[PDB]
DNA sequence: AAATTGCCGAAGACG
DNA sequence: CGTCTTCGGCAATT
């Protein structure tokens, strides 16, 4: 049943490869306008991430996440008020010259300004693409995405996300996330945080507004390799190892949330984080293999829907990697909210999933 | 040195 | 299930 789902799920080759072809060639152009002299871009690296890239997509190709990274040397980093996610940033001693001296405000950093800049560099260089069906949708507030619309005739998205790289120690409040030692282990935790870490353009919202200069932390890099090491035995979904159904999970909860948030507005509030997030703690939580035997993955679903209601009940869901930060607090979504995808969720849950069809 | 090339894991396709 | 395939990611190389 649930088997019959994942293969109406799965994406078809014929699909990634005209969907791929056409990205590829959209993204590998603006990179390089990016490298081009002039810029205050000038050194940005590509780092492909997300659903997509993580091989967790569901029904469609239809959505490409690509990160371009800017590796910026030495900056200081104050924790905006106490939401262990979002920070301003600084510059230590003042880079003699600098490129980025445009976005400067006073001595911090504007996420609003780099991001602008960026954007209108975007949009110039889209309007010069004449073989190809693509547009810059428009900005969106609470987004560090500069976003393409591709008709391949097929619609497709593809977000750039603008990232500071940061080649220090991960912020405190990262000191107690990411809790693998059980699952993944000890060695693996220490070498993901001796990588860089981001931060992306996604303004902290104040109140009704947005704290134009604010950054948030990604962790998309991170993520992309859990993703495809994602195990306690190392040859986990190898081909001389065992297939495990932690994946197929993922893809399930992606395809139930993504359903309920098309036909109810009530849900816009949620997204496929908030379903990632929990699933990383149902790893954490059950880190044997065995526990997530493709011959168990009705068990597997049915436990991640709990675990699920349960956060949506109690109002908490912590963010993997900083754990202070709640995604489910009463401020990000409010409490009806909660309450309203949970009764879905539950009906859905007894009534065998109609939603699936 | 920006771009080509070589390698192979992940996974779709098919019997 | 096995085998064949395309795509993605890497970094050595010219
Ligand atoms: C609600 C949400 N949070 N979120 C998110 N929060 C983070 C905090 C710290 C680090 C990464 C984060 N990603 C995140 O990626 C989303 C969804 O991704 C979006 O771009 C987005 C947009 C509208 C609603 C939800 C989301
Ligand atoms: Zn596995």
């Amino acid at each position: 049943k649930l088997k019959k789902v994942l293969d109406k799920l799965r994406l078809k080759r014929k699909d990634i490869s005209e969907a791929a072809e056409t990205v590829n060639k959209v993204v590998e152009r603006l990179l390089r306008r990016m490298q081009k002299r002039e810029s205050e871009f000038k050194g940005v690296e590509q780092l492909n991430t997300g659903s997509y890239y993580e091989h967790v997509k569901i029904s469609a190709p239809n959505e490409f996440d690509v990160m371009f990274k800017l590796e910026v040397p030495r900056i200081e980093l104050q924790e905006y008020y106490e939401t262990g996610a979002f920070y301003l940033v600084k510059f230590k001693r003042i880079p003699r010259g600098n490129p980025l001296s445009h976005f400067l405000e006073g001595e911090v950093l504007s996420a609003t300004k780099m991001l602008s800049k960026f954007r209108k560099i975007i949009k110039e260089e889209v309007k010069e693409i004449k073989d190809i069906d693509v547009s810059v949708e428009k900005e969106k507030p609470g987004s560090p995405a500069v976003t393409l619309l591709i008709r391949n005739p097929e619609e497709i998205s593809v977000d750039i996300i603008l990232a500071l790289e940061s080649k220090g120690s991960w912020p405190i409040s990262t000191k107690e996330g990411l809790p693998i030692q059980g699952w993944l282990g000890t060695k693996v935790r220490t070498n993901l945080r001796r990588e860089p870490f981001y931060l992306v353009p996604k303004n902290a919202k104040d109140g009704n507004s947005f704290q134009g200069e604010t950054w948030r932390l990604s962790f998309s890099h991170t993520e992309k390799y859990i993703l495809n090491n994602h195990g306690i035995e190392k040859t986990c979904c190898e081909s001389s190892g065992a297939k495990c159904c932690r994946k197929e999970c993922l893809k399930l909860m992606k395809y139930l949330l993504e359903q309920l948030k098309k036909e109810f507005q009530e849900l816009d509030a949620f997204c496929s984080y908030h379903v990632k997030t929990a699933i990383f703690h149902m790893w954490t939580q059950d880190p044997q293999d065995s526990q997530w035997d493709p011959r168990n993955l009705s068990s597997c679903f049915d436990k991640l829907l709990a675990f699920f209601l349960e956060c949506l009940r109690t109002e908490k869901l912590d963010h993997y990697f900083i754990p202070k930060f709640n995604l489910f607090s009463q401020e990000l979504i409010d409490r009806k909210s909660k309450e309203f995808l949970s009764k879905k969720i539950e009906y859905e849950r007894n009534n065998g999933f109609p939603i699936f069809d």
